[PDB]
RNA sequence: UAACAUACUAUGGCCAUGAAAUUGGAUUAUCCAGAGAUAUCGGCUGUAUGUAUGGCAGAGCAGCUCAGAGCUGUCA
C-alpha cells in the first residue's frame, strides 16, 4: 500500500517526470527530489543514476517491481525504468 | 553515348531540441514509442545499373554532293 498509494497521491497532487532523460535532467537541474529505479533498469543506468543521485544527494528508491508495475503505479499506460518525483503535496515519503 | 573524373539526389540508420493518453505514428502486409513516438526555416550519415559536365563528336548512325575530298541532321 505504501508505494502504490504514495505514488498515486504524488501523481494526483504533485509533479513528476517519467523516463531516463527527464530524470537525469531533473537531477542535473536540481528539480529532482526523489528517484525511482526498477528491477529491469539496464545496469549501466541503475549505477549511473545511482551516481547522479549520490552526487546530488537525492534519495533513490529501488522499486519492488518491473517496468509495467512502475507505469501502472504512476497511472500511466507506458513502461518506465526510471522516474522522478518533483513535488508531492500530500505524501509522507518525500519527508523522512 | 563505354569504363573512368567531379558535384549533387537515392526506400535505411543515426544527432540534436522536445516530450506523447481524448494515445499517437505507419506499411499493400507487418510493426514502433517514456528503453523518448509524433513534430520542428533542424542536422549527420550510407547504397546508382540515377542527374549534370567532362569522355563527347572528332566517334557511331542517317541522309545528300563532288571527282579520295565534301555538306546536312542526329532534337524536345
Ligand atoms: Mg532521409
Ligand atoms: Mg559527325
Amino acid at each position: 500500500d505504501n508505494i502504490q498509494s504514495k505514488l498515486a497521491l504524488v501523481m494526483r497532487s504533485g509533479k513528476a517526470t517519467l523516463g531516463y532523460k527527464s530524470t537525469i535532467k531533473a537531477i542535473r537541474n536540481g528539480t529532482a527530489k526523489l528517484v525511482f529505479i526498477s528491477n529491469n533498469c539496464p545496469t549501466v543506468r541503475k549505477s549511473e543514476i545511482e551516481y547522479y543521485a549520490s552526487l546530488a544527494q537525492i534519495s533513490i528508491h529501488h522499486f519492488v517491481g518491473s517496468n509495467v508495475e512502475l507505469g501502472t503505479a504512476c497511472g500511466k499506460y507506458h513502461r518506465c525504468s526510471t522516474m522522478a518525483i518533483l513535488d508531492a503535496g500530500d505524501s509522507d515519503i518525500l519527508k523522512t
